[PDB]
């Protein structure tokens, strides 16, 4: 049910260092790559597709933001799901 | 600009979601929660909670994400449009 590839912003990872990461998957043909952020991250998410869209402009788009609340640890915790095409 | 909600640092989750409960009350259409910064995650926390007292009683038309410049800085900011359903 979880196919693609998808990438978990860490909190662990600086945001230049996900953007460096889509583009690595991006410059080899992997063409649509998902951001997902839960809880505090989701701010994160959007901060690294910002910091993407600011290096590639007309060139990525953002196909569609997919919000949601998950399980995780014990109580429900918040998620976005932000969709991106490399586009040429 | 009058149905508008800026999700604030310093009020909790529930205080936001009843800031909009009271415009859907007070006959207002869609309002629009807005949330820069830190406050972006608040702002998907308000909207989850919101459909989870309102449900199918609340609608989210569409979801804007960019930035703009605030104090000659970039940051962040998340838009999302809600739509009363009555
Ligand atoms: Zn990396």
């Amino acid at each position: 049910t979880e196919k693609l590839n998808e990438i978990v912003v860490r909190k662990t990872k600086n945001v230049e260092d996900h953007v460096l990461d889509v583009i690595v998957l991006f410059n080899q043909g992997i063409d649509e790559v998902i951001l997902k952020g839960t809880g505090r991250e989701i701010s994160k998410a959007v901060d690294v597709y910002n910091s993407l869209k600011d290096r590639l402009g007309d060139g990525v788009q953002l196909v569609n933001v997919q919000t949601g609340s998950e399980v995780r640890d014990r109580r429900r915790i918040s998620y976005i799901l932000l969709r991106l095409k490399r586009v040429y």
